[PDB]
């Protein structure tokens, strides 16, 4: 037989320090790293398309 | 002896539909007509004059 190395799952740094191997699960318990204090977003396109 | 005429004071509109002659008094008791969740400043300059 052929030996197959497995590498460890790297893990992604959040807020807090913390560390997760998911993006979703760990953003979504910790938070990301800075604070943005609002999105204000610009809209172009149809009138109809805005809604 | 001639004549010297008034003009009303010009009121200038603030949150919530409220006028007021004065700007600072204004918005000290009515805020601005829009909301900005944050400003972001960018600073340029020594490290002596962040300070």
């Amino acid at each position: 037989m052929k030996e197959l190395i497995y590498i460890e799952e790297p893990k992604i740094l959040f807020a807090h320090g913390q560390k997760c191997t998911d993006a979703r699960d760990g953003l979504a318990l910790f938070g990301p790293l800075n604070n943005l204090y609002g999105i204000k977003s610009g809209v172009i396109g149809t009138k109809q398309g805005l809604k």
